[PDB]
RNA sequence: GUUUUCGGAACUGAGGCCAUGAUUAAGAGGGACGGCCGGGGGCAUUCGUAUUGCGCCGCUAGAGGUGAAAUUCUUGGACCG
């Protein structure tokens, strides 16, 4: 189970750490983007929605994720970091770093740093009124 | 009784003469013309990423939002690639 090839040269996934203040994602994909293999957010190690963005939170995102594909004996990622755009911050979340880190220090190698975030040529209306979050 | 002259008006045709007759071109303004200039205006056309919705695929139980939560969507399969 796995790619059939000598363990001298490196294979290639691509994961999109789609960093937010709400939660952080950690979703390995092949290099095509079509079939999946597991999707370990921040939110699902601790049982806490205020620290489902916690630095510590990624820390052990990426390394359940560093688990799954050293199963199935993917040894180097590519990384395309996302904040979340669009109307919103696109200022990466905390949580980025941390999830990098604990893929680099989980035994796995990298490839290609690319930051994808949707930024929009002008897009339509934010979210909050003309004078704003009163707060 | 007639007819002139002059007087005084009113009107036309030649000629002479006028040193014959237009003040300049506003560090005022209008209007030409010349090469440029500008997210000026209108009509037609064209491109961009995003957002939302929809179709299909993938892997899966969380996802949204907050100072904290909660109203809300999920195998009548959400979020994510």
């Amino acid at each position: 189970l796995g790619p059939q090839v000598a363990e001298g040269e490196n294979v290639f996934g691509v994961c999109h750490i789609f960093a937010s203040f709400n939660d952080t994602f950690v979703h390995v994909t092949d290099l095509s983007g079509k079939e999946t293999i597991c999707r370990v957010t921040g939110g699902m190690k601790v049982k806490a929605d205020r620290d489902e963005s916690s630095p510590y939170a990624a820390m052990l995102a990426a390394q359940d994720v560093a688990q799954r594909c050293k199963e199935l004996g993917i040894t180097a990622l590519h990384i395309k970091l996302r904040a979340t755009g669009g109307n919103r911050t696109k200022t990466p979340g905390p949580g980025a770093q941390s999830a990098l880190r604990a893929l680099a220090r989980s035994g796995m190698k990298i490839g290609r740093i690319e930051d994808v975030t949707p930024i929009p040529s002008d897009s339509t209306r934010r979210k909050g009124g003309r004078r704003g979050r009163r707060l």
